[PDB]
């Protein structure tokens, strides 16, 4: 079932999910995308110390439970997060230090995960407890402050809270081998396993942005981790702007380690990221496929047999043999392109951005004038507009993010001069496109 | 004056206004913008048939006089808009038809025009009256059914209750020469001119989407119409996506026709736009400057001394006489950049786009990992986000949008090597280059 990011990631026999809000669950555009596109759920509050422990002693799992039932109602595993943390702590649990949040932080544990026994595929039992200073050191907070054996505890009060249950240790900017932060979290999970301390899971948030970026070397942290005997997930990713190839590159890292369990994507739209601004999820607003979901569904798939146009390349349709060209090599906006015999022309050469763009002259898009059939391709300045966006499907054809529309070689006319304009999509030789 | 739209303008003897909103004037952002950069006016809704006249022989003219006021208060000409129009009439109006409806016609602008009587710039005296069908005619609207020559009537009616105001005949997609539309415009007003028919001048709304693309020969409409003997104006102007090169063009345009009095653009911030979702504006929401702001002003200042460059150059620092380069040629997301002795090779070949990115490598783009001084400037995957986008301020310094802060070789470097951070502009030669 390649079609669908859960089914796909199945072929490789990991898992694909999101982080569900249950306020969004009545909206009929968000369910129908996260039910057909996920396979595993994360409550993306609704699991939380104070959303499941408003007053001490006191548990509430109604928020967490609406998400849970959506769920498995639509056959999708349950990741829960998360059980101790510095962070969205109800009042009551603020106030406390020492001995009586010690106590409080094991309470919490055992009610929440009791509730849960034998429902949850894996617990983010701990989440953040590292620092950002740059020396990989134990962040200062409330939990931290009850003794640096607090992880250890709350792992060993998981563990036999619910021993089906796989117990992870969650943390962002854990990504990038060469910071400290990485390194730390390496050792204490080394220690734990050395010492007996249960631990079966290592998670990596992967919020990638311009100020902590996603970085090749990521492949070697999973495997540093994966020797350690436990497994990886990447749980919380997201990344600033979406790019195509670094999703396509975390994709590919997590397949390239057989102890990666699986990818969940914080969230299901644009629209609905903790990070709206930073666009980094894979579908946008209205609900349509982003180019970096085709991009992830393709590396899911085991990518391509050969490598795309290295900067640069011509569009060549299969069914007329001509290549996407401007005619006259115009610049002028609104110039509706044509297919033309291939030859060496900038006027032909169009380049895949990870924006999903296909760039002429350097800051020129492939834009659309119109969502419906008909609609004339024409060349427009660059400004980042979903009708300068684009999607390459594995079939070789490229619908239009906005219009959900694919190029389409007018009256099926293969002789030079043709317009493209935009059509239903279908499978004739005058939709599918070839790299060069 | 040279620091603010209006003031630039005001160097050539024109004006640079914007479209106000009578309930925005109560927001101090909106306000602080408004009264600082424009000298014209053109209230958005508040002077229109609808609103002024809400009942036959009943005028209401608070909202109109607020506007009015606001502008006069703060140094401001005003354009009236708008007095005969297919749209936004109200409900009474619009099921008027032949004499009565002529007559109605006339002393709506009677009234409306005597309540302002010499305290307006420019009147709209008739907006939009041919249609988009291509044919190049009229448009078939309850005015129109009225005679044909109802447009001349309301200018004889125009002239007589204000003779001291500038009449124009308002429309849009008569931008483009080639356009039947135009013609037919031109036409008309050539018919005027020779007849005696009192009209002053024709406004160009200058609504330019992928739809109805700007097109240099914009500025061969104007001259045409100048040379009829009429004066010509930029009433509503907007660019999809607002590209600094459009919008510096229609810039060049109205100041390279002598008969051009001046550029109104439709809205303050994109947040208050008609059409948000294509941010056509000089200003963001948070109210920083667009690149196209910096395009607008170097272009109204009389541009560079010497032609700027033309995609993939280099950026020399003043003060250390070294470039803009990318260390040993690294693509790697997060790699910041640094001074160094100039020399052709593509990790010094910086392209400028029209979305305001310092592109390098065809992809990559000059990225500020946050918004605070000593921010370091690196390359990061392109994505269209504010703290890729940069102004080209005229003096040589780069500013980014987002932070507001300019481009600064650490602690005055000059050395190979010497990195490249955020920093308040000072004007210093660390934060001065030249594009080459
Ligand atoms: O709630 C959590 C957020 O607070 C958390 O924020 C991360 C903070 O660090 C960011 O990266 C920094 C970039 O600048 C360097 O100098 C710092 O050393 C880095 O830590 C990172 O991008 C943010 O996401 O993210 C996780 C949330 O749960
Ligand atoms: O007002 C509260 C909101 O600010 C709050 O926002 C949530 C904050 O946590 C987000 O998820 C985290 C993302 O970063 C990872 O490192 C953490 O592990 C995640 O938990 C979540 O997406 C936001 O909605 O929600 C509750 C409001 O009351
Ligand atoms: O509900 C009403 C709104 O729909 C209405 O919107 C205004 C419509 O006119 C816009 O200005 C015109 C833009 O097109 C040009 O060709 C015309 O000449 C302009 O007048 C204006 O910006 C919109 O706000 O406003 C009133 C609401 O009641
Ligand atoms: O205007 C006409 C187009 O609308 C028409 O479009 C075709 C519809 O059927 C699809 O299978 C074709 O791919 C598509 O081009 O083509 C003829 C043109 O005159
Ligand atoms: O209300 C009017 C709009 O309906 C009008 O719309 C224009 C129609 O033609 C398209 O080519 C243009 O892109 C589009 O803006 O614009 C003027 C406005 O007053
Ligand atoms: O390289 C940086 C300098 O360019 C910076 O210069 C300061 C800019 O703001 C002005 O108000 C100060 O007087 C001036 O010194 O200082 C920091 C340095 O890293
Ligand atoms: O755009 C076309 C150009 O590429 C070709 O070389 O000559 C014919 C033009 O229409
Ligand atoms: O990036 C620099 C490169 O351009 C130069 O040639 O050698 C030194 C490098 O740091």
């Amino acid at each position: 079932a390649e079609s669908t990011l859960g089914a796909a990631a199945a072929q490789s026999g990991r898992y694909f999910g999101t982080a569900i809000a249950s306020g969004k669950l009545g909206d009929s555009a968000y369910t129908t995308i996260a039910s057909r596109e996920f396979n595993m759920v994360t409550a993306e509050n609704e699991m939380k110390i104070d959303a499941t422990e408003p007053q001490r002693g006191q548990f509430n799992f109604s928020a967490g439970d609406r998400v849970y039932n959506w769920a498995v109602q639509n056959g999708k595993q349950v990741r829960g997060h998360t059980l101790a943390w510095h962070s969205q702590q109800p009042g009551w649990m603020q106030s406390l230090s020492g001995s009586t949040l010690r106590q409080a932080m094991i309470d919490h544990i055992n009610g929440v995960m009791g509730h849960y026994k034998g429902k949850i595929a894996q617990w983010d039992v701990v989440n953040e407890a590292f620092s950002d200073d740059g020396s990989g050191g134990r962040r200062d907070s409330n939990l931290q402050r009850t003794g640096n054996d607090w992880i250890e505890v709350a792992f060993r009060t998981a563990r036999a809270a619910d021993p089906a249950a796989k117990l992870c240790y969650n943390d962002y900017n854990i990504e990038n081998w060469t910071w400290a932060k990485t390194q730390g979290v390496y050792n204490m999970v080394r220690d734990f396993k050395q010492r007996g301390v249960p631990i079966d899971c290592v998670g990596f948030q992967s919020h990638f942005n311009s100020g902590s970026p996603y970085n090749s070397n990521f492949r070697t942290t999973l495997q540093n981790f994966a020797a350690l005997g436990v497994d990886v997930a990447i749980t919380e990713l997201d990344i600033q702007g979406a790019s195509s190839s670094t999703y396509a590159a975390v994709t590919n890292d997590c397949l390239a380690v057989s102890r990666c369990l699986g990818i969940t994507v914080w969230g299901v739209r644009d629209t609905d990221s903790w990070r709206s601004g930073d666009t980094p999820l894979l579908f946008n607003g209205d609900g349509s496929k982003k180019a970096a979901y085709t991009a992830v569904l393709n590396a899911l798939n085991g990518g391509s047999s050969t490598p795309p146009p290295s900067g640069g390349g011509q569009i060549k349709g299969v069914g007329s043999g001509r290549c996407l060209d401007v005619p006259n090599a115009s610049t002028t906006d609104g110039t509706q392109v044509q297919l033309y015999d291939c030859h060496s022309a900038t006027n032909q050469q169009w380049t895949y951005t990870d924006a999903g763009e296909l760039r002429v002259y350097g800051d020129k898009c492939l834009d659309a004038a119109g969502t419906g059939n008909g609609t004339k391709v024409q060349i427009y300045s660059c400004w980042g507009g979903d009708n300068q966006k684009w999607r390459l499907n594995s079939d070789g054809s490229i619908v239009g993010v906005q219009s959900g529309l694919c190029l389409d070689a007018v009256g099926g006319g293969t002789a030079n001069g043709t317009l493209i304009q935009l059509y239903s999509c279908s499978n004739g030789s005058n939709q599918r496109w070839t790299r060069t």
